[PDB]
């Protein structure tokens, strides 16, 4: 009987009624005995999308932070030089690659100085490219 109810309602099998979900509460599937609690977005989080009767609120991260996980359940500090922002958060550049930008950019590979005739003056790290000699 309660299976005839649609999303944004709750319904108890002993007394079938498709009652609207109360405030700050939702249900994406209809006709369950209770509605789920709305997620509040505060502190490091802000609302991307407000809660409605049929779907949860979605959170976003404040300035200087980015979302971590599929439901943005954690914020992570924006990455430092020597790191790139992947879809799974900040990953340190692997051996042979670098990034010199703060809070942006991607891990590029080191300049091979011997593509020209040039020699290496300075070795490479995760934050600095190798420096080559004279052309
Ligand atoms: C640079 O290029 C040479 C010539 O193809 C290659 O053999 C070597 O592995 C490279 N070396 C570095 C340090 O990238």
């Amino acid at each position: 009987s309660c299976d005839n109810c649609q999303p944004g309602t709750f319904c108890r099998k002993y007394n079938p009624v498709c009652k609207s979900c109360p405030p700050s509460t939702f249900s994406s599937i209809g006709g369950q005995p209770n509605c789920n609690i709305c997620r509040v977005c505060a502190g490091y989080f802000r609302f991307k999308k407000f809660c409605s009767s049929t779907h949860n609120a979605e959170c976003e991260c404040i300035e200087g932070f980015h979302c971590l996980g599929p439901q943005c359940t954690r914020c992570e500090k924006d990455c430092r030089p020597g790191q790139e922002l992947t879809k799974q958060g900040c990953k340190t550049c692997s051996l042979g690659t670098f990034n010199d930008q703060n809070g942006t950019g991607v891990c590029r590979p080191w300049t091979n100085c011997s593509l020209d005739g040039r020699s290496v003056l300075k070795t490479g790290t995760t934050e600095k490219d190798v420096v080559c000699g004279p052309l």
